[PDB]
């Protein structure tokens, strides 16, 4: 079926919980076994989200190449992504290793790194330019070098040095700051303005390596925004863009991480968010 009339008719009908559940029990199983190895336990934040191994980026490192992070490849869409969990205190330095050995341009972080009072990502980037953080462990010195606050979200430019070579580089960091504690949006207007930002700074394009974009989890807000960008690219790409089958999309996207859209609230938001972008692409 078409998007806007198949999405009035589970609106109607109140089946978005059984649509979501038809995704879990056809999505994807592939092993995780790296991730689970004793000495990775510090490594991950929950214990239910792992990425595959025939997906996971590995670090350059011949002690312990892990990282909970997965390169999400789309053949139709020519886009890849690399979603990962917000980084531990024990791994920021491992996520900014990442960024420089897969020659990332942005990171898009959708969560705040205090939520319903608890913590959900380590405070991983410097909040005053002169004072910058060092990272022992990976040889590593970041900058903040400007900082653009937007009532919806921020973006800033950050220095990231390799120490051992003393080459730096620039990367673009956009934070989505408005996501509520609980639910979903009301309107996807804000969520695409901030996709667009994103798209228009160079950071999804081919001449960089993939964007690193995560949320506490790396699953949920994560996937909803690489599921909306891609199907709205397929759109434009198309001969018909009624033939875009956003539940197949994600299907897709589930062969290369676990768990990709955790609520059946964030299933209708993500068919929301393309319904609306749709419309204003043209
Ligand atoms: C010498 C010194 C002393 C202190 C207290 N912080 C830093 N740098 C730093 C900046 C930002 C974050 N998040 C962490 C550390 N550097
Ligand atoms: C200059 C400076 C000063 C301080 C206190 N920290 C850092 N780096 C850092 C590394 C890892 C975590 N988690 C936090 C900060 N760097």
């Amino acid at each position: 079926m078409e998007m806007e009339k198949e999405f009035e008719q589970i609106d109607k009908s109140g089946s978005w919980a059984a649509i979501y559940q038809d995704i879990r029990h056809e999505a994807s199983d592939f092993p995780s076994r790296v991730a689970k190895l004793p000495k990775n336990k510090n490594r991950n934040r929950y214990r239910d989200v792992s990425p595959f191994d025939h997906s996971r980026i590995k670090l350059h490192q011949e002690d312990n190449d892990y990282i909970n992070a997965s390169l999400i490849k789309m053949e139709e869409a020519q886009r890849s992504y690399i979603l990962t969990q917000g980084p531990l205190p024990n791994t920021v330095g491992h996520f900014w290793e990442m960024v420089w050995e897969q020659k990332s341009r942005g990171v898009v972080m959708l969560n705040r790194v205090m939520e319903k009072g608890s913590l959900k990502c380590a405070q991983y980037w410097p909040q005053k330019e002169e004072k910058e953080m060092i990272f022992e462990d990976t040889n590593l010195k970041l900058t903040l070098i400007s900082e653009d606050i937007k009532s919806y979200y921020t973006v800033r430019q950050l220095e990231l040095e390799n120490l051992t070579t003393q080459e730096t580089r620039e990367i673009l960091h956009f934070h989505y700051t408005t996501w509520p504690d609980f639910g979903v949006p009301e309107s996807p207007a804000s969520f695409l303005n901030f996709l667009f930002k994103v798209r228009e700074s160079g950071s999804l394009s081919p001449e960089h390596g993939p964007v690193v974009v995560h949320c506490s989890a790396g699953i949920g807000r994560s996937g909803t925004f690489c599921l909306a960008d891609t199907c709205l690219l397929l759109m434009d790409k198309r001969k018909d863009p009624s033939s875009v089958d956003i539940k197949k999309v994600l299907l897709e996207m589930r062969k290369f991480r676990m768990g990709l859209i955790q609520t059946a609230d964030q299933l209708r938001f993500s068919y929301l968010a393309v319904i609306e972008g749709a419309k204003f692409i043209m």
